[PDB]
């Protein structure tokens, strides 16, 4: 199978690639696994197979870190993410938010059912697993639970039938047979919870598959529109219907080639301690524990020699950033287009924690719209920040042509330079706010709404007649047939490869 | 004589530090040599020296460019600047600047007068010299002018002879004998012109040295205070007295090794056209020319095979940065604690184009004040934002103890994460602005006054109780005897030297 619909695939080219170290010898889930991913992410180092994790027992579990996290070199540098999608391993950031964009004019392929799969070469009933007897890591230090769920799929339905949900949300186990988790608005899968709130009946079916198909983790982890079933976009996106078997205790479906799946219920009325967790800005509040969606697990199905994914998330760089920003910023730029707005080119920078996203402007377009500073970021911000894909995002960033919003250097380079603080920025106070950033949840204001901003760092002739400046670089300050000179001569004269 | 009291001397120290490229060749000045210079800086590779310069005559001169810029290697990073002040090549920023700082509780040594020295080698009269004959470079393609001073010293006296400043001012040549420049408030050199204007009487005698003693170009580059003789301020510095010669037409004195020295007069009447400049913060306006300063020469004497110092200015890295930078934000730590404040540290990151000052908090101090963030704002701003040391200083970003100022990864975390935007900042509308910054002076408001911002990124328990988080990173969120585990074991796993 492929390694782009197929997690094992997926792991065998991170082989093939160099991209992947094997630890053979015993490791400890508590803390051991995810240090060693986390100074992976913090070095672009290569991911992490742990096959001989200390408390497997009967095939459950080997661990794969850092599946989405960065690599070295600056050819491949998102080579992990392009293994996803069937890309060339020099993919461009622009090229793999391409690829995640290119399904939503495009016709969903839905799902084909099949009979079996890898997925159910093992099961366990609920007289025969422990999930506190499985070998699920402890993440970080303070961390409130063991976090077996950080790069797994939840599986919903809403009660019509008419949306299947896929998405990843964090859970911990919190009893031999139940998990607690985040579950809040506006994500997708507490809007389908809400619907089962509100018709009052049951609780949730629900699956959470581990090691999915890579093509399906990455759509789960982006902000596609409400409705829309993550399943036949992914199948849209890779031209290929996705394989999927029916639960055996529930009727959804997960990928067959899944690597571990539970089979249960999210509570509609029960809930129990979740948290504290070492989270996408780099934070853990020791002790922030707070009640969350409690999930009952009736069933386990794996593969043999199962692999569950982990991202050890923190401090830069991981799939928090690679995955969450890159993939919010790509849905942010669709959204500004189909508003109307000139604009290009969206992405988080790093460096912000992404929790910027910097918004390329079509100047000439720009330009035809005879507008202002002020009236331009107003229409901005309300389209983004009153809108899902802007959740996560506090501080929006315009920048001109010149700018390439894929280099962290140049946006806040252009940040720095051409938007004057306060007079150039208009404040969003009520607007929806992302509680996890430490400033608003542990901030002075409310936890909830607000702390949002539009900077403008557009300057005001590129609103009228046009870029007046050239940069006082080496590539703008200087002619064609000079620059060629000394960079014919740079080595003769005594001064200092792309792949590496 | 010591490197740091003698270009020559400085310019073999780099060559002894293989930190120099000696370019024997012809290379034009038009272009050419601030071409190779700009890349250098940009790729902080070796300083180039120009000993062929296409219009050299006579004597008059080679080029050294890049002087207080990076080097490539994160452990000597500093070491041109270190060599600037007699520390070892090895020094932190931190070590630098106590060094700049360490004279302000220091009497002053003031200067010592010799009959002679190697700037008095030869001499061109006013019937001898064209600055137009010169090979004098044009640094940027679109500058207004061939800016013959980017790294010399002007020198001018009050008119009460009590205070002499030294201080870095663009000037370019206007015809043969007269030069333009920025002489802007609140710079010494406009404070004294300014002296001179209000008695009316004279022009202001002048004295513009280039390759002056490496600590006084330093001295020369930083805000101390007003009033302070330079000179002194570096003899304390140094621990030893500098030596002098006075002017041949007129009674001001320069260093004895100065490199090149013009002798004039700096007009209390007269401007001329002046700029525009590739600047600082990165850009050049094409044809934006403005009247400015302007100065008559009379006498130029000069070393044998003298070296004229140059800075091609611009996008990161050079003296701009490395120095404008890095000694304000000196003087600013030590305003705020000469203020009472709890700083213990400042710098200009470089990813803000040092338009920005973190400083760093002793937030046991803060703890102990019982305030608020708002007001705590409010005074280092009116502190900073009030005072000269502020001036080219828009943003101040208030970090607690955890932040490392001069890791402007760590800066830019802090920021994003910590500083709730609009709320947890105050802006300051009513405080001079710096008009180089393009949204100043090309901006949307007025060119001099405002866009400053204090933005705290203290969270609020560091006002209270301390500190209640831990970071998601390697560092913070293991212990200590599984960190050294990892590392023990990294290359033995099969993950990837300080010098490099
Ligand atoms: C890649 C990734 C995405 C996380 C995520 C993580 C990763 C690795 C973790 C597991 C390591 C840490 C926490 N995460 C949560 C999360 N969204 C959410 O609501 N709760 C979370 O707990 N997301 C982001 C969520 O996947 C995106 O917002 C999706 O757009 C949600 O899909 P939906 O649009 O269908 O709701
Ligand atoms: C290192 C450095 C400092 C420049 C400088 C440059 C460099 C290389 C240039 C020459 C390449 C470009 C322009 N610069 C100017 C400048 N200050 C100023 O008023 N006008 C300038 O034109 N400065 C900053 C000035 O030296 C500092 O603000 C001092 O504090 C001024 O000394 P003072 O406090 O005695 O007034
Ligand atoms: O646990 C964490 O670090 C991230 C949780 C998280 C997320 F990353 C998101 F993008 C969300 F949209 C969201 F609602 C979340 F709760
Ligand atoms: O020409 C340039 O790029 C810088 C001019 C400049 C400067 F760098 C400063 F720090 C000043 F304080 C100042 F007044 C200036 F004019
Ligand atoms: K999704
Ligand atoms: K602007
Ligand atoms: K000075
Ligand atoms: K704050
Ligand atoms: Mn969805
Ligand atoms: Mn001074």
């Amino acid at each position: 199978q492929p390694a782009h619909l197929c997690f094992r695939s997926f792991v065998e080219a991170l082989k093939v690639d160099n991209d992947l170290v094997e630890i053979n010898t015993p490791i400890d889930p508590n803390l051991e696994a995810a240090a060693i991913t986390r100074r992976v992410c913090e070095t672009n180092d290569k991911a992490p197979l742990f096959n001989n994790l200390i408390g497997m027992k009967n095939g459950l579990f080997r661990i794969l870190g850092a599946p989405g996290s960065l690599r070295k070199s600056s050819a491949d540098r998102y080579g992990r993410l392009a293994r996803h999608l069937a890309l060339p391993p020099t993919a461009s950031m622009r090229e793999i938010l391409d690829k995640m964009l290119s399904a939503s004019d495009m016709p969903p392929i839905p799902p084909t059912i099949v009979p079996t799969g890898p997925c159910k070469e093992n099961s366990l009933d609920d007289s025969e697993f422990d999930l506190t007897e499985l070998p699920v890591p402890l993440i970080h230090k303070s961390d409130g639970g063991k976090y077996i769920q950080t790069y797994g799929m939840h599986i919903v339905q809403s009660p019509d039938g008419t949306w299947t949900n896929w998405s990843i949300a964090r859970a911990m186990v919190h009893d031999k047979n139940h998990l607690t988790g985040l579950v809040i608005p506006p994500q997708h899968i507490w809007q389908i919870h809400q619907m089962w709130k509100k018709e009052g009946r049951s609780d949730v079916p629900w699956a959470l598959a581990f090691g999915v198909p890579p093509a399906a983790i990455m759509a789960s982890s982006m902000p596609i529109p409400d409705g829309v079933t993550e399943a036949g976009y992914v199948g849209a996106m890779t031209g290929s219907s996705l394989e999927l078997v029916k639960c055996d205790t529930n009727d959804l479906y997960v990928p067959a080639t899944s690597e571990i799946v539970l089979e249960g219920t999210l509570s509609i009325s029960e809930t129990g301690p979740e948290g504290p967790f070492g989270e996408m800005h780099g934070y853990i509040f020791p002790g922030d524990t707070h009640l969350g969606a409690k999930y009952k697990v009736n069933r386990i199905t794996y593969r043999n020699n199962a692999i569950m994914p982990m991202s050890s998330c923190g401090r830069l760089t991981d799939e928090t950033h690679t995955m969450i920003g890159s993939l919010a910023a790509a849905e942010i730029r669709k959204l500004c287009q189909q508003n109307d707005l000139p604009i290009t080119d969206a992405f988080a920078p790093f460096e912000s924690q992404v929790t910027w996203v910097a918004l390329r402007v079509d100047t000439e377009k720009l330009r035809a719209m005879k507008t202002t500073s002020e009236g331009f970021r107003k229409r901005v911000g309300d389209v983004v920040f009153n809108h899902k894909a802007g959740y996560t995002i506090h501080r929006l960033v315009l920048v001109g042509d010149d700018i390439d919003v894929y280099e962290g250097k140049d946006v806040l380079w252009a940040f720095s330079t051409r938007c004057r603080p306060g007079m150039d920025e208009t404040l969003f106070e009520d607007v929806r706010g992302f509680p996890l950033i430490p400033y608003m949840g542990h901030g002075n204001g409310p936890a909830h709404r607000g702390g949002k901003v539009v900077s403008d760092a557009l300057m005001p002739t590129e609103y009228t007649t046009g870029r007046n400046w050239e940069a006082a670089d080496f590539n703008q300050s200087y002619p064609e047939d000079l620059k060629q000179k000394v960079l014919d001569n740079w080595t003769k004269m005594g001064f200092s490869h792309h792949h590496h």
